[PDB]
RNA sequence: GGUCUAGAGGACAGAAACGGGUGUGCCAAUGGCCACUUUCCAGGUGGCAAAGCCCGUUGAGCUGAAGUGGCACCAGAA
């Protein structure tokens, strides 16, 4: 089953009359639940915080002068009570009304439809509070006095109106969200404060007074105005100021800072930390341990996830305003106030819904009225629904492009909201729910575990699913019970989703070549064949040569002034007392990627300085960046460039992360100048930007699951048989060794991967599609064919080029077109075939590593198998490695086992995701016996190994 | 055509006025004017109004026929 929630909005112009009667039914509803709910949050009588103490532990008090106070109103004068039977049945009733309070279950049906009429284990509480006179604990908000308005009066009969039946109902679920709620944001905080004191008490043993220290030296930074971004060569000045002195001049200890600076300028930051840490006092942090800093650095960044991060949850009670809860009904049958969805009512596409009981105001008075159809603004959303019983005016047909067959459906809930619109939840059944199946017949052949879909697969009952579903060859969406098939997905920065299908034959078939195909575990007749890999590319991921001189123009005035701002932020520290920011940041300003306009006043205004004197000067360019930035954003704002018309492809940004990046760099300086709510209208641009590409990339990959190509006037065609088993890849915080930064640097990519993840769960329900995620470390650097390791390079017809001749001095050789040069980030992957240096394998980068997560998925595949990280000890007298047992898997094959070594580099063996560092070393080994032949070797030593096999030749090769 | 395997939509560099509708947003897609926010910039706030917007109807244009919009959407809440 899976609901879709269609937000439409409705036409009110013709009947201010029931507009009127809806705004106020929305104040009924929500002073309604916040009545109710504020009675929930007393019952608690906890500490209940807020945005603070507010009603800390105070509704005990509370509490009783509202609970003594109905005593006298219910003529009770038998047992009064003391006040802990009061207490007593308040945390008593509460964790009744809601089971989350103490880790029990139990949904809303039965809880709120059970307790209200009695109140407006279980009988004994309501019993025994029933003998301390407070029988009527709740007069409805409809009947009372609260309500100002005059609803239906209440039936001879009837004990309580449907509408406060669904405002106890939304105070019991939302009370519900809320224990659940604090009680996982507590839980949370403990795993952090356990990651906190298990890494304190493992690396600061003998080492108390340096965290002390380190204290110091922080304290001293924000006073006056450490991370592992802020000590971006540490070792190169640690290795050069060994070489120094204490009672050295000052002057020296800067010296061997600008020195490090020529060999990397990309990897270098905070020159004021080190001038701090050369300080006589903060000398024991890098002496007495070459590597406490960089031990430190991890330990700020345990307490930067902890600083942000509670203990406690925020409570907000429902506002009618602020924090709005909307008017709920029911499909056509239920319990309480129903709706009717009414199909083509006032036309073609003009559609209605009915309410049964609403209200209506004319002057002062509101009265409760009785079937008031109202007609309902067009959508697109709306088209792909179709009445499927008139009788039964909930059952509907749902339209979808990826599905020939329309889906049968079930009208859901509805509510009436607003912005700061009604939300009709349509339940559409999947085809394999519509045969009475709970899960698909192709789901026993996998296993999704735990949170992230981990795909595991069961190959005893693969041969008997290809005996019972042979491949007929259907395509579509028809084809779901034919064959077996796989694609893996691996989202990637330039392309959108580079995709690989695979499915499964046995013997072999195929105008003269030979398909790829992997070996499957467990059976040797079938193989899994390489049916078809494409590149997945939504708008905007096209380059050419005139779509680059776009994109180049549109970025340069945000060059211009971006960088702009950091000369200015340098021109505010010579305005101090402070060395580091008076001396050492004017000897540093005293290549055109400046505004020339502004840039011949700020030479002019450094020259009258070179001769409270700057903060003059620091405010009169920040007047001229004023009228650059000002023409800059209304140029933005609203100037006039060409949109596309129609459908055009070689777009500028499109949906490409580059126009994510763009709307985000804009929002990141226009914070970063103000600041020398926000952007409201910017910012809400950005999400909705994100939002819509989260949207459009879960259904192109889900429509290349199922074999649909959208082809050109515009049209969805069934091409291909669709596949079974979406292989998406593993997503872990960690990062060693593995992509190249620019992929995971990107705190974007995380949020990408993420969205996309929950929106195939999503999108994937309706279709039957197994959304699984394969482990996805190093699935780039090896190769998925042959299995060896390589360097990412590209071609060349630069951000890349440049640095690459200042590795290798290449300044006076030429060089032919389309030679492959590495550069961290290639286009494409390479990678050794045999021990024939020169001969290697070329493939897409990205193809390469959605081919690689398939080739996991049919082997079994497990990171003991290339990686391993071991702890130095001393079995058997020798000093030998430890391997450490992450995972069950990972244990079973490395658990007797110690590796031991001769040289440091080579290792040989002889019989959670939280890493520790440095503390011992990590080894890795290549599976096709070339690089090391094969054997375990350490981390370092084995990436270089491999980057002087490929990098090694290609270079030998330029030169010569 | 050059280069690279996975042999596919292959892949990187190349080259030649009237009538209706305005669910939520994307696609070069971030609204304008005025007042105020101590003064110009960013941000915010309040007020104002006309429409901008697509879609349908042709005689326009020759890029006699053709074509002057494509795409996605599962909501909600601190």
């Amino acid at each position: 089953m899976a609901v879709k929630s269609i937000k439409v909005k409705l036409r009110l112009d013709d009947m201010p009359e029931i507009r009127a009667g809806l705004w106020k039914l929305h104040k009924e509803v929500n002073a309604g639940v916040r009545y109710y709910t504020e009675w929930l949050s007393l019952l608690r009588q906890e500490n209940l915080y807020r945005r603070c103490d507010k009603t800390a532990e105070e509704c005990k008090a509370e509490l009783l002068e509202r609970l003594r106070a109905r005593q006298v109103e219910n003529g009770h004068r038998g047992p009064a009570g003391s006040d802990d039977e009061l207490l007593q049945l308040a945390r008593q009733l509460y964790e009744l009304l809601v089971p989350q309070a103490i880790g029990a279950k139990g949904d809303a049906q039965q809880i709120a439809r059970k307790f209200l009429s009695p109140l407006a284990r279980t009988a004994d509480v309501l019993r025994a509070l029933a003998d301390f006179g407070l029988k009527p604990l709740m007069r409805v908000y409809t009947d009372s006095e609260m309500s100002s308005v005059e609803w239906k009066p209440l039936r001879k009969g009837q004990a309580v109106r449907t509408w406060d039946r669904d405002m106890f109902q939304q105070a019991i679920e939302r009370m519900m969200s809320w224990e659940s709620w604090n009680q996982r944001v507590g839980q949370e905080y403990a795993k952090l404060v356990e990651q906190k004191n298990r890494f304190e008490q493992k690396n600061f043993v003998g080492q108390e007074h340096l965290v002390h220290l380190v204290n110091q030296l922080q304290q001293d930074m924000k006073e006056a105005s450490v991370t592992g971004r802020a000590l971006r060569g540490s070792d190169k000045v640690f290795e050069k100021w060994g070489k120094l002195a204490p009672d050295a001049p000052f002057d020296l200890y800067d010296a061997e800072i600008k020195n490090v600076q020529r060999r990397n300028t990309r990897r270098f930051g905070s020159h004021d930390l080190f001038a701090k840490l050369a300080e006589p006092e903060y000398q024991a942090l890098w002496r007495e341990d070459a590597s406490f800093l960089t031990r430190y650095a991890v330990y700020n960044s345990i307490l930067r996830k902890l600083n942000h991060a509670k203990m406690f949850a925020t409570f907000t009670l429902p506002d009618a305003t602020a924090h709005p809860i909307w008017t709920r009904f029911d499909k056509l049958g239920g319990n309480l106030h129903q709706y009717t969805f009414l199909f083509n009512e006032f036309g073609e596409r003009r559609h209605a819904i009915r309410f049964h009981k609403l209200l209506k105001v004319e002057n002062g008075v509101a009265r409760e009225v009785d079937d008031v159809t109202v007609p309902i603004s067009m959508s697109e959303q709306l088209d792909n629904l179709l009445p499927r019983d008139p009788n039964e005016p909930i059952a509907l047909y749902f339209r979808d492009y990826g599905a020939e067959q329309h889906f049968t459906g079930e009208f859901g809930g509805a509510k009436i909201q607003c912005r700061r619109y009604l939300n009709v939840s349509v339940r559409v059944q999947s085809q394999s729910e519509a045969r009475g199946e709970r899960r698909p017949p192709y789901a026993a052949v996998f296993r999704l575990v735990g949170d992230n879909h981990r795909a595991f697969v069961h190959f005893d009952k693969l041969s008997d699913y290809l005996a019972e579903h042979p491949d007929d060859g259907k395509l579509g969406s028809e084809g779901l019970l034919s064959g077996l098939r796989v694609m893996s997905v691996d989202l990637g920065l330039r392309t959108s989703a580079s995709i690989s299908v695979f499915r499964v034959a046995r013997k072999d078939e195929l105008k003269g070549r030979v398909p790829f195909f992997f070996p499957i575990k467990g059976n040797d007749n079938l193989v899994a064949v390489h049916e078809r890999s494409q590149l997945l590319k939504l708008p905007g991921e096209t380059e050419s040569k005139d779509l680059r001189a776009i994109r180049e123009e549109r970025q340069r005035t945000l060059r211009q002034l971006r960088t702009q701002l950091a000369y200015l932020r340098l021109l505010v520290r010579c305005g101090s007392e402070d060395v580091g920011r008076r001396e050492r940041s004017w000897a540093k300003l005293i290549a055109n990627h400046m505004t020339p306009d502004w840039r011949e006043a700020f030479e002019n205004e450094l020259q009258k300085l070179k001769s409270d004197a700057v903060y003059e000067s620091v405010r009169r360019v920040w007047r001229h960046m004023g009228k650059q930035v000002r023409d800059w954003r209304k140029d933005v704002r609203s100037g006039e460039r060409p949109k596309i018309r129609g459908y055009a492809k070689d777009v500028v940004g499109g949906n490409s992360i580059e126009q994510i990046e763009y709307l985000e760099r804009q929002y990141k300086f226009l914070k970063s100048w103000s600041f020398f709510r926000f952007a409201i209208t910017l910012r809400e641009h950005i999400d909705h930007a994100k939002e819509d590409r989260l949207k459009k990339l879960a259904d192109r990959i889900i429509m290349e699951a199922l074999g649909y190509v959208y082809a050109l006037k515009g049209k969805w065609v069934a091409k291909y048989p669709p596949c079974q088993l979406i292989l998406l890849a593993e997503l872990s915080e960690y990062q060693f060794n593995n992509d190249r930064p620019p992929s995971e640097n990107n705190q974007l990519m995380q949020w990408s991967h993420r969205g996309v993840f929950q929106e195939l769960i999503n999108q994937a329900q309706v279709h039957d599609l197994l959304v699984g995620t394969m482990y996805a470390a190093f699935s780039s650097r090896f190769d998925a064919r042959t299995g060896a390791p390589g360097i990412r390079c590209r071609r060349v017809p630069p951000w890349w080029l440049n640095k690459f001749v200042v590795e290798h001095t290449l300044d006076a050789c030429p060089l032919r077109a389309d030679d492959l040069i590495p550069t961290g980030e290639g286009e494409i992957f390479v990678s050794p075939f045999s021990a024939e240096e020169g001969d290697f394998h070329q493939i897409h980068a990205d193809l390469n590593a959605a081919q690689n997560l398939q080739q996991r998925l049919w082997s079994d595949f497990d990171i003991s198998q290339i990686r391993l990280r071991c702890d130095w000890g001393e079995v058997d007298g020798e000093l030998v490695l430890i391997p450490r047992l992450t995972g069950k898997r990972t244990a079973d094959s490395y658990s007797n086992k110690v590796f031991y070594t001769n040289t440091g580099v080579t290792y040989y063996e002889r019989e959670e995701a939280d890493e520790a560092r440095e503390k011992s070393v990590v080894l890795m080994r290549d599976p096709s016996g070339i690089i090391n032949r094969g054997n375990w070797t350490r981390q370092k030593e084995f990436w270089s190994m491999v980057n002087q096999r490929i990098e090694g030749y290609l270079v030998k090769q330029i030169r010569s």
